[PDB]
């Protein structure tokens, strides 16, 4: 029912097709083994003249007859049974493929449309919960998956009779009880097989969970990579746990991997098993009774049937998966919640104007539980009226103004909007009476004169004129190029948030509602915008009944009624003077406040050096891999012996032949295979440990020694970064396995097939060589056309889905809801398109599949007529078809291999790349001399020459033009600015992060560009805006590690006692030892800092580096933090940069920088007294 119903739900002559191609298919797994059973009729007659042929010495023209007659006899049978497979094979396989697609095509499309308007249609809901990029995340992903399950099934069917009709066809109809000495020792084995590889199959995937917990064990905090420099490098640690974890999990996951060896080793095992009970239960029953050396046909047939039950088994997942996800999302699709709200008829108020009415209204967010906010409210307003709200606690004014969009709805009680109940009048048509105005300007990814069209559909550019110019925007608009037709730069960020807003009004505008909210849409923007603004509001507002929620008590001077509110509580009500009068909240307020990597180089060969070299040795690998190729032919032979010297040879000892070759190919292939893998298991697996491990390691390492632009300007987070590690390091285990495994399939196939092909008969040799490279060749081409429409589909409805995004994403459309279905309805235009297109491809694939099984029956019956070719009294056409077998089941090697073992070695290629470019690096700043740190150097005089750089990204202009600066021993070094960049910069250039473009530095002799890299950063003291501390002890914390830099505790005490976070040291559970508590978020940025400095003072530096430390606090936090910084400074040079234009005066040279230029200069009073800058800055600062 609902679940694979409602799942296959829609399609009248979709559903007939459905099943009509459906047919086909069943039919299709059925024409296999109808196919064995041909293997049987023309083998049996073949056997015939085998012993016809063998008897020999007698009549030579009978011979000629009865040889040829045989020839031409099953030289027509052979015709007609490709024939007829074939040709059936190419149809049926067209058909269903159209199934697959056509079907779930229209299905998924109808699904699209309903999924993308219903999710448009769950109103507030979508606010309310989800997670709205979960949300459209889930509309690719889950439609997707949902189309994979009904094409997938299709197959499914397909084979699932294939096994199911084959297994019974041959495995009955043939035999009445030997076919089931088949069906009783094959079914047998099959479930043995099946059994135990999945028991440890399953045990495997238990390895690949404590995998990923050794992984993450192994993966720890590897961010704040910068205050890392400024520290060294942990490097013991990451390969501490990275390699313990792993080494353990590797091993182990390798023992089981050896288990899935012992799988490969299991499965070969048991099939050899196979092959003993085959040919043994055979021999007898093919000697004794039912003698025609063609029981094989049925045997060997219903075993290919218990594969059809396994491939059955991964499409019936897909089915399970797309189904599932699918129908349960797809409940959160079909479903019609709605009835909150809901954009269909309703009650149709045209009395135009009215006032608004709040009787009585509780109200609770609808997170249940949450307080109800709007605790009984009673006010209402009057038309023409502007009355606003004031508050500032949070929640209730806006809760409020938004209910009166009829957005959620009333807990209890009611609002009259005009004098009728909101809840009654229609939505669509309330909402836009509607005008709102939120504080988030909102603009889309359009022409401005779009965002406006949004505003309305209908209407001139004369209109939007007017309104743009009403909203008074007509300027800047005009002075923008392109002019209206202009658009906003991916997303809304292109323009000043004023404008936007502006605009949203113009938007809003041309709506022309009668009422107006706004949520305080001036607030979060500069003042002389803001004025501007509020302008634009008034031009907008008196013509409407309007409210206003907004703290600039100011424009809420002008208002026609004043609302007490402070976070959900409702008082005095009346014109300003009143409130002032009524000394209480009003009166109060107004006087408290007055992941895309992807890279071209790649590297042939280059990487299987590099391999080799990560590879200490293992010769046993390649060997024993070879020998298992060697393995392979083997096994083919063995059976073309068998079923040979069966089949045509001597009467006595045939009983030994079979025995034998049936104990030898047990014997041989088990024994042998199970060795050759397990071992080849352990060897090839220790490979991809230590590679895995001793990459990682020398990787990350080259990251620690790795810096300057990388991270200081990163667009390679800490994610993608972590991420190289794991995924990489795996990949190059890839090109390990792989040329492994190469070497194997080859020689195996190559060498001995071609062996084989020599003891050939030159027929086979050329013609078969002809059909693999063929059919081969299809098959890729078939891989290649499959991927290439599936990319440049996700391609078109990548844009489909993009824009659908902004839209969902950007609820705040319902806001107007002047688009819903419009919008809907371009997304259906783009769907149109890729939808046709489905069409198209659906054929495509179609004809593609039916080829390859053309190809199919094709070379098999061109193949096996050419080789009986002349039989006649005798000729080189016998038994050898089996050594076909061999070179053709070869090429059905080279496909186990290309098909299995490692990853397709394309993306093992790519992180391989990747991570070997990445080790290689080029340091830029490590072990070194470049000095002494001669026991004079402890000076600290900074010298700043030149001064000219700029952070890679040159084309941006030098933040650093020909700048020049100093600061002499144990002072106060000030530095004053614009904002931003200059003064960071500056700092990190003595860290020497980036070595100026032209220019130098003097610490205070020597030249930093040329000092001792490590040593200049042993002496630094660097606190920086945002403090950050690793998740160890605090005491660990502090006693930072530097270098040789021992714990030391008195020191460390030291340092909690100058840092003034000795307060928390003191008590604060444990003491000392309080990590720093779920990674450091259990402190204030107070508390890190002091440990900032805890850090710096520990460190004992000669020079403080003091980035706009405390920018983010409050009370005697900043005055603890300005006092340990007071006696940790004038001890020792220190510059302090900051916007601190208030404790900037206390420092022995103040210098006002203007990026890339120094513009001022000297003790404060003497910066004052050259007024202008310096001047305008304490006058601003005021
Ligand atoms: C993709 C299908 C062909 C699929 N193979 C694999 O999933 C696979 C995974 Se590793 C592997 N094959 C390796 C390699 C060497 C292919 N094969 C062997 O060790 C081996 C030993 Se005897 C034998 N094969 C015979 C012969 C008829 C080959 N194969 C089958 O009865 C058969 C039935 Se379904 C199937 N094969």
């Amino acid at each position: 029912v609902s679940v694979l119903t409602m799942f296959r739900y829609a399609g009248w002559l979709d559903r007939l097709y459905m099943l009509v191609g459906t047919l086909a298919a069943i039919i299709h797994g059925v024409a296999l083994p109808l196919m064995m059973l041909i293997f049987g009729d023309m083998t049996d007659s073949f056997a015939s003249v085998g012993n016809v042929s063998k008897n020999s010495t007698n009549m030579s023209e009978a011979d000629k007859r009865a040889m040829f007659a045989k020839l031409e006899e099953e030289m027509t049978t052979y015709a007609y049974y490709y024939t007829g497979i074939g040709a059936g094979v190419l149809i049926v396989a067209y058909i269903q493929v159209s199934f697959w697609c056509l079907a779930a095509g229209r299905q998924i499309h109808k699904i699209r449309q309903k999924f993308f308007h219903a999710i448009m249609n769950q109103e507030i809901g979508w606010f309310d919960v989800h997670d709205v990029g979960e949300l459209n995340t889930r509309l690719t992903d889950d439609v997707s998956k949902i189309n994979e399950g009904i094409g997938d099934k299709i197959g499914m069917f397909f084979q699932a009779m294939a096994t199911f009709f084959g297994g019974f066809i041959i495995g009955f109809t043939r035999g009445w009880k030997l076919t089931l000495v088949i069906l009783a020792i094959s079914p047998v084995l099959g479930l043995s097989a099946g059994i135990w590889a999945k028991i440890l199959s399953s045990f495997t995937d238990k390895e690949l969970h404590a995998y990923a917990k050794a992984g993450a064990v192994a993966e720890e905090v590897l961010a704040a990579i910068r205050t890392v420099i400024a520290f060294g490098g942990q490097k013991k640690e990451l390969e501490r746990y990275n390699n313990n974890l792993e080494e353990a999990k590797r091993l182990g996951i390798k023992k089981a991997i050896t288990a899935n060896i012992s799988m490969g080793a299991a499965f070969l095992l048991i099939y050899a098993s196979y092959a003993l009970a085959f040919w043994y239960g055979t021999s007898l029953v093919i000697s004794k009774e039912y003698s025609i050396g063609q029981v094989l046909t049925v045997f060997f047939s219903v075993l290919i049937g218990a594969f059809s039950v396994g491939q059955a088994s991964p499409n019936i997942e897909a089915f399970a998966n797309a189904r599932g996800a699918a129908y349960e999302v797809f409940k959160i699709i079909d479903n019609k919640p709605s009835i909150d709200s809901f954009s269909k008829s309703g009650h149709k108020p045209d009395n135009i104007q009215g006032n608004l009415e709040f009787k009585n209204i509780h109200f609770s967010y609808p997170s249940r539980k949450e307080v109800q906010i709007l605790k009984g409210l009673n006010l209402k307003v009057k038309s023409g009226q502007t009355v606003a709200l004031v508050g500032n606690s949070g929640c209730g004014k806006s809760t409020t103004v938004q209910l009166m969009q009829r957005l959620y709805d009333p807990l209890d009680g009611m609002v009259s909007i005009d004098g009728q109940d909101i809840r009654t009048i229609n939505v669509r048509y309330l909402r836009e009476i509607i005008g709102v105005v939120s504080q988030e300007p909102v603009l889309f990814a359009t022409t401005i004169a779009e965002n406006i069209r949004y505003g309305r559909e209908d209407v001139t550019m004369d209109e939007i004129e007017k309104a743009v110019k009403e909203a008074n925007a007509y300027d800047f608009i005009m002075k923008l190029p392109h002019q209206f037709d202009t658009l906003v730069g991916e997303r809304g960020a292109q323009l000043s948030g004023g404008q936007k807003q502006r605009i949203a009004i113009a938007r809003a505008l041309v709506r022309n509602p009668k009422i107006l909210l706004l949520d305080e849409a001036t607030s979060a923007l500069d003042t002389e915008s803001e004025a501007v603004v509020q302008a634009a509001l008034d031009k907008a507002r008196e013509g409407r009944t309007t409210i206003v929620i907004a703290h600039r008590l100011s424009t809420v001077r002008n208002a026609d009624v004043i609302a007490g509110f402070d976070g959900g509580v409702i008082v005095e009500q009346g014109n300003h003077d009143e409130l002032m009068r009524e000394k209480g909240i009003y009166f109060k307020l107004v006087m408290t406040q007055t992941l895309d990597e992807d890279v071209p180089p790649a590297s042939f060969w280059r990487i299987l050096k590099l391999n080799s070299t990560e590879w200490p040795y293992f010769v046993v690998g390649i060997f024993c891999a070879i020998i298992n190729g060697g393995l392979q032919p083997a096994f083919s032979v063995i059976f073309s012996k068998v079923v040979g010297v069966f089949t045509n040879g001597g009467p006595p000892e045939t009983q030994r032949q079979n025995s034998n070759l049936f104990s030898l190919l047990f014997l041989i292939l088990g024994i042998i295979s199970f060795i050759t893998f397990f071992l080849q298991g352990f060897t090839f697996g220790k490979a991809g440990e230590i590679l895995t491990k001793r990459l990682r390691y020398m990787v990350f390492k080259s990251m620690l020694r790795q810096d300057v632009s990388w991270f200081d300007d990163p667009k390679n987070t800490t994610g993608a970064l972590t991420t190289r590690l794991a995924n990489d390091a795996a990949q190059v285990k890839g090109a390990t396995g792989s040329r492994l495994a190469v070497i194997f399939q080859n020689i195996a196939n190559l060498g001995t097939g071609i062996i084989i092909s020599l003891i050939y008969g030159w027929q086979l040799t050329l013609l078969l060589l002809a059909i693999v490279p063929i059919i081969a060749i299809a098959g890729v081409v078939e891989m290649k056309m499959l991927s290439g429409q599936a990319l440049k589909d996700k391609k078109e409805l990548e844009g489909s889905g993009k824009i659908a995004t902004e839209a969902i994403e950007n609820f705040r459309t319902v806001v107007s809801l002047t688009r819903e279905q419009k919008f809907e309805t371009m997304y259906a235009q783009s769907l149109q398109i890729p939808y046709r297109n489905a069409m198209k491809k659906a054929h495509v694939f179609g004809i593609t599949f039916s080829f390859t099984q053309a190809m199919m029956y094709f070379s098999y019956a061109a193949c096996f007529r050419f080789g009986a070719y002349l039989v006649t009294q005798q000729l080189m056409t016998f038994e050898n078809v089996l050594l076909v077998f061999s070179a053709i089941v070869f090429g059905a090697m080279a496909v186990g291999q290309v098909s299995s073992f490692a990853p397709d070695y394309a993306k093992a290629t790519v992180s391989a790349s990747h991570i070997i470019r990445i080790i290689e690096k080029t340091p830029e700043i490590d072990s070194y001399s470049t000095q002494g740190l001669k026991p004079n150097m402890l000076e600290g005089n900074v010298q700043f020459s030149g001064v000219v750089f700029n952070y890679p990204t040159r084309p941006s202009i030098p933040v650093l033009q020909g700048l020049s600066l100093e600061v002499k021993k144990g002072q106060t070094l000030a530095l004053v600015g614009s904002s931003g960049c200059g003064k960071s910069t500056v700092v990190q250039l003595l860290e020497r992060f980036y070595d100026p473009m032209a220019g130098s530095v003097f610490l205070d002799g020597k030249e930093i560009k040329q000092l001792n890299v490590q040593w200049l950063r042993a002496q630094l003291g660097i606190v920086s805006q945002e403090p950050i501390l690793f998740d160890c002890s605090i005491a660990e914390n502090i006693a930072y590690g530097d270098n040789s830099r021992v714990v030391s505790y008195e020191e460390i005490v030291r340092a909690a006692k100058e840092a003034n976070i000795h307060q928390f040291i003191d008590s604060l559970p444990d003491k000392y030892n309080t990590r720093v508590g779920d990674k450091g978020t259990q402190l204030s940025g107070g508390q890190k800092q002091r440990i900032a400095i805890a850090r710096a003072l520990v460190r004992q530096p000669h020079i403080l580096l003091l980035d706009e430390a405390t920018s983010a606090l409050d009370t005697e936090s900043e005055k603890v933090v300005q006092e340990a910084l007071d006696k940790a400074r004038e001890g020792r040079t220190c510059i302090v940069i900051a916007h601190r234009l208030s404790t900037i005066q206390n420092a022995d040279l103040i210098v006002v920088i203007q990026n890339g230029k120094v513009k001022e200069h000297g003790t404060h009073q003497q910066l004052l007294a050259q007024k202008g800058i310096y001047f305008s800055m304490v006058s601003v600062q005021a």
